[PDB]
Order: structure tokens, then C-alpha cells, then sequence
């Protein structure tokens, strides 16, 4: 068994291992940092069925859940909410903050989400690069999708570089466990204030409905509310910084399908799916263990067993999306759903606010700046490291 996860091939790409496994060994067992065994699935099929088996549990601290590094175990103490559930708990929890997420809330956000965008860039604009290149994501796709999730649920922009360097020390891999652990605590404190704040005076955000529909009326209690902001505003907000700064780069990788998007900004939505496919962002989120003994694939599970389901593997199955390792946003899509934001129950809450904060982006941003260039050779790009999740960590730009 190889030791997992891998590492990627390099800056923008998936690891090289996948392609192999999907053709000759789609399912079958990897060693983690601890020398437990889990199991890889890597075919598109075959994650599908993982998401949606009854069969499997997201319970976090079940027997046997795969752990990639020693701080998951940690992490895994949290109060568990409606990511580590399994129905019936999942949705009694996740119906709770819902409404927020739904396509119709999204559709009606629009109006917030691009003004949002316009004001970031206006202001990118008067500050100018005269004096040369400027970091599109400290200026840009680091504060989109924040300011998007603090208003959605009720936090000061003030507080972003503070909360972004919080949560950036409890999960870089870099960090001591005191470190990652202190970080963590101070991210709660912060909610818990928060919480407690409307608590006293509820306003219209999603702390303040939790807190008035359902922390007063008893059906959870303080520290779930805490928990459930936590969860919000840690998951997948770095994801979406990454997938911006991922989409700028690959325009620039690919200067024919920017030249379309810069004549036609209506072409955004399929650029933002075929980025969500080519760029998963959040490769190794999909995680379980088996209940009782299950097939997936032609092996046999057993109970209390540990599986990885990779959707950037899915999302590079050569019998799913031809030529799948190409970028190309004008690519005639199959029947298959692409993975980039999960499947079944557990598909992200978020994935229509994430598609509209990126439809938005990619519809707007070269209508501003139809010049706008990466300032350092692609080969360049400071990309995450190798054996983290694909991003970019800061990206110099011109216009
Ligand atoms: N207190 C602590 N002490 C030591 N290490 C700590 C730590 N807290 C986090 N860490 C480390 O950093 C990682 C932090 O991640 P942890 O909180 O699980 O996960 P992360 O914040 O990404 O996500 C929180 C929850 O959202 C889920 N999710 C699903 C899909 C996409 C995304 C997304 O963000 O795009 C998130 C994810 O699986 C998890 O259940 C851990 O795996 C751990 O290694
Ligand atoms: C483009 C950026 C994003 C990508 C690619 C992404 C991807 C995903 C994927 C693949 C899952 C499934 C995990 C699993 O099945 O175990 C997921 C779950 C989830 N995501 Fe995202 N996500 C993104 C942005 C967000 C944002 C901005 C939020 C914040 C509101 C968010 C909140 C969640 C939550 C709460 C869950 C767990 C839902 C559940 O268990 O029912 N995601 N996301």
C-alpha cells in the first residue's frame, strides 16, 4: 500500500497515481500517516456510490475513519454538526441554515454578490499598478468570498485578516498541534461572542436565526450555534479564494478561451463548470467508513474500514469526460455530474453561492480589466504545496 494522500504532479495538477488506479486498480487500499489502511476509490461511478451508500457513516470519530494527518484526530473533537452526521441527524441539523443556501436565496443575493464584486475592483482600479504588479488574491479573491459569508452571517469585515490568519494557522500543516489547537479556540471564542451578542439583539443573519429559531427554543443549545458558525465560516471560504485565483490562471494558460470570455461574458457559467471539474479544489473531503460489510466496486469492504472517494479522480475519468485532462470550456457535457462540489446528501451546501460568486467573478472581471495579465511566468505561479489540496497562495497581476 502507498502512503496517502499523494502529492500532486505539480503546481496545477492532480497527483499522478489516479490515472493508473482508474485504470487498473480503481478501488483498492493506501497507507495513512499512522499505518492504517484505507481504502482509494478513484472512478467516478464508484465515488457516486460512496456518497450515496446507507451502507457507509460521516460520523468523524467512528471506529476507523481515515485521519490524513495527526491534527485531523484533534480537529475530530469538535462538536460534531451536520458535516459528521448521517441521517436522520444530517438534515434535522442542516435544514437549519438551509434557506440561506437555496438556488432561490442565491438568484435573489445576486444583486449583493455583484456589487460586491464591482466595489473590490473599482477599488483595485484607483489603486492601480503603476508602480507595478499587485496580489489578486490579497486584493481580490481572498475578500469575495469573505465579505459574502460575513454578511451572510453576521461578521464585521473589520475582522478579515484576523479570522483568514486564524483559520489559516489551525490548518496549515506547518503549524504545531499547540499552535493549530490555540488557533482553533480563538476561533470559537470569537463566535461565542458573536453568539452571545444576538442572543441579547437578534438581527437578520444566519447567527441571529439560529439563535431565535432554534438556540431559544431549545432544540439546540449555545455551543451548536457556535459550532454551526464555525462550520460556515471555516468551510470551503479558502476553497472559494483558490478557485478564483485557480480560474485566473488557467485564462492565462489558455488564451483562446479567454479571448471568447472577454467577447462574450455570458459564457462564464460554463467556464465556472468546467474550472469546478478541471480545478477540485477540495479533493480529499470525501470521507467514511463502512457500517457493516459492503461491496464497492469489485472489493469487499469491511465493517469499520476507512475510504478516501477522490472527486478530482472522478473528475479526471477518461470513461466519463473526454479528454479530461484538457481545459476547455466549450466542451459538450455527458450525463454524468461533474464532482466538484461532492454528491448525494453531503453535496455542498454551498454550491449554488459558490457558482454565482464565480459566475459573477469570471462575467465581470475581464469587462473591468480586459487587460489583465499574470505578472510572473505560469511556470512561476506560487502555487500551494504539493501535498496539500490545489491553490495558489498569492498571484501578481498587471491591467
Ligand atoms: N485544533 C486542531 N489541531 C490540529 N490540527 C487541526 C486543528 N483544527 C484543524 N486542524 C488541521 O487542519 C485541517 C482542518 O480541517 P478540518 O476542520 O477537518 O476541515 P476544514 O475546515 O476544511 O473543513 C471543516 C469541515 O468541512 C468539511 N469540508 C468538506 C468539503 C470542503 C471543505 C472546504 O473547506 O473547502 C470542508 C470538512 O471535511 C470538515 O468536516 C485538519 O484535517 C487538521 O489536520
Ligand atoms: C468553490 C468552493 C467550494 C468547493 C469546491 C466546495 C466543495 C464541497 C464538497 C466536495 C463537499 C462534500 C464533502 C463530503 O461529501 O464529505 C462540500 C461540503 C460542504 N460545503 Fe463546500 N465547497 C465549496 C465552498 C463552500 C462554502 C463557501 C461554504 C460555506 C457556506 C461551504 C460549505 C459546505 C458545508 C457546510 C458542507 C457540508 C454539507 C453537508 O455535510 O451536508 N462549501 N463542499
Amino acid at each position: 500500500a502507498p502512503s496517502f494522500p499523494f502529492s500532486r504532479a505539480s503546481g496545477p495538477e492532480p497527483p499522478a497515481e489516479f490515472a493508473k488506479l482508474r485504470a487498473t486498480n480503481p478501488v483498492s487500499q493506501v497507507k495513512l500517516f499512522d499505518g492504517s489502511l484505507a481504502w482509494l476509490v478513484t472512478k467516478h461511478k464508484d465515488v457516486c456510490f460512496v456518497a450515496t451508500s446507507e451502507k457507509l457513516s460521516k460520523v468523524r470519530t467512528r471506529q476507523g475513519f481515515p485521519e490524513l494527518g495527526a491534527g485531523g484526530k484533534q480537529a475530530a473533537k469538535a462538536k460534531p454538526t451536520f458535516v459528521d452526521m448521517d441521517p436522520p441527524e444530517h438534515m434535522h441539523q442542516r435544514s437549519m441554515v438551509e434557506p440561506t443556501f437555496t438556488p432561490e436565496a442565491v438568484k435573489n443575493l445576486q444583486p449583493y454578490i455583484q456589487r460586491t464584486v464591482d466595489d473590490l475592483l473599482e477599488q483595485m482600479k484607483q489603486k492601480g499598478c503603476a508602480n507595478g504588479p499587485v496580489d489578486l488574491v490579497k486584493e481580490f479573491a481572498l475578500p469575495v468570498p469573505s465579505y459574502i459569508i460575513y454578511t451572510l452571517l453576521g461578521v464585521p469585515f473589520n475582522d478579515l485578516e484576523y479570522l483568514t490568519q486564524q483559520n489559516a494557522i489551525r490548518t496549515n500543516g506547518s503549524s504545531t498541534a499547540r499552535q493549530a489547537s490555540a488557533a482553533n479556540q480563538e476561533l470559537l471564542d470569537y463566535l461565542a461572542i458573536l453568539v452571545e451578542q444576538r442572543l441579547v439583539e437578534p438581527k437578520d443573519d444566519i447567527i441571529s436565526k439560529l439563535c431565535t429559531e432554534q438556540v431559544k427554543p431549545g432544540n439546540i443549545d449555545k455551543s451548536d450555534a457556535v459550532q454551526i458558525a464555525f462550520l460556515l465560516l471555516v468551510a470551503g471560504n479558502a476553497t472559494m479564494v483558490n478557485m478564483i485565483a485557480l480560474g485566473v490562471a488557467t485564462l492565462a494558460q489558455h488564451p483562446d478561451q479567454l479571448a471568447q470570455l472577454k467577447a462574450n461574458p455570458s459564457l462564464a457559467p460554463q467556464f465556472v463548470e468546467e474550472l469546478c471539474r478541471y480545478h477540485t479544489a477540495s479533493a480529499l473531503a470525501i470521507k467514511r467508513t463502512a457500517k457493516e460489510d459492503v461491496m464497492i466496486g469489485d472489493k469487499l469492504v469491511r465493517a469499520n474500514e476507512g475510504i478516501i472517494a477522490s472527486n478530482q479522480s472522478a473528475n479526471r475519468d477518461e470513461e466519463v469526460f473526454e479528454n479530461p485532462d484538457e481545459f476547455n470550456m466549450n466542451r459538450k457535457w455527458p450525463p454524468q455530474d461533474p464532482l466538484g462540489f461532492g454528491f448525494g446528501d453531503h453535496r455542498c451546501i454551498a454550491e449554488h453561492l459558490a457558482k454565482a460568486e464565480l459566475t459573477t467573478v469570471f462575467s465581470t472581471l475581464y469587462q473591468k480589466f480586459p487587460d489583465l495579465k499574470v505578472a510572473v511566468p505560469l511556470g512561476k505561479i506560487n502555487y500551494t504545496p504539493l501535498n496539500r489540496d490545489v491553490g495558489i497562495v498569492d498571484l501578481p497581476v498587471i491591467f
